[PDB]
């Protein structure tokens, strides 16, 4: 029916108490948990986090030598293209696609973030924006590569604003992405593809979002209610 869910916590900016919480939590269904951290916080997360359903992810690396060290250190997941990378730091669609392609070639699982802004949403350009972001990514990848790729739909207006996509809006967005992948890459690939929702997810609303046809999990904050979001992936 649905492929294995993912629950990914993005530590963008009390960690030890929190890791204690994750290590002690029984997770009684099949789900890949991910804790993405910054360089400086990577070795600590890697030393303290021992729950076998969890993996550590790096963020935003773009240098092959830097990819090589991360692998060497036992980091096999990476989060790329998250909003601030695009709207503050100036990562273009192509820059993000080169980073995704590089990370796949270096042997990483990639969570690639895409999503439109407030303006784009209101002017009816969600579809063209979101499908252009991801067509940039698919231009640098082969069919086989998609087994290492995870898509996070993250509406910029829903990131940290307190505004969550309704289940309807998240579903429409995910359906549009998957229907593009089924068309352009293959129906086999689309069926296996994890599309995660990101933006204002909490214990409350996660379960309801996860009931939607095309939602395969979540990208959220590194906070204690992450446990609830993990629990929601059924
Ligand atoms: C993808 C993500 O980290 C969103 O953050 P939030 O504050 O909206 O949960």
């Amino acid at each position: 029916s649905k492929p294995q869910p993912i629950a990914a916590a993005n530590w963008k900016s009390s960690l030890s108490e929190l890791i204690d919480l994750f290590n002690s939590t029984s997770i009684n269904h099949d789900v890949q948990c991910v804790v993405a951290s910054t360089f400086v916080h990577l070795a600590m997360t890697k030393e303290r986090l021992s729950h076998p359903k969890f993996v550590i992810a790096a963020q935003n690396a773009g240098n092959a030598d830097a990819l090589a060290s991360l692998k060497d250190f036992g980091v096999n997941w990476i989060v790329l293209g998250h909003s601030e990378r695009r709207w503050y730091y100036g990562e273009t669609n192509e820059i993000v696609a080169d980073k995704v392609a590089a990370a796949v070639a270096s042997g990483f699982m990639v969570i690639a973030c895409i999503g439109e802004t407030l303006q784009e949403r209101e002017s009816g350009r969600t579809a063209v924006v979101v499908l252009t972001q991801i067509a940039a990514i698919a231009k640098k990848l082969k069919k086989a590569d998609w087994a290492k790729v995870v898509i996070a739909y993250e509406p910029v207006w829903a990131i940290g604003t307190g505004k969550v996509a309704t289940p309807q809006q998240a579903q429409e967005a995910h359906a549009l992405i998957r229907s593009w992948v089924s068309s352009k890459i293959g129906a086999d690939v689309a069926g296996e593809l994890r599309i995660l929702y990101g933006g204002s997810v909490n214990g409350k609303n996660a379960r309801t979002l996860y009931q939607q046809r095309d939602v395969n999990g979540f990208l959220a904050g590194l906070k204690p209610e992450f446990v609830d979001i993990i629990k929601a992936t059924q």
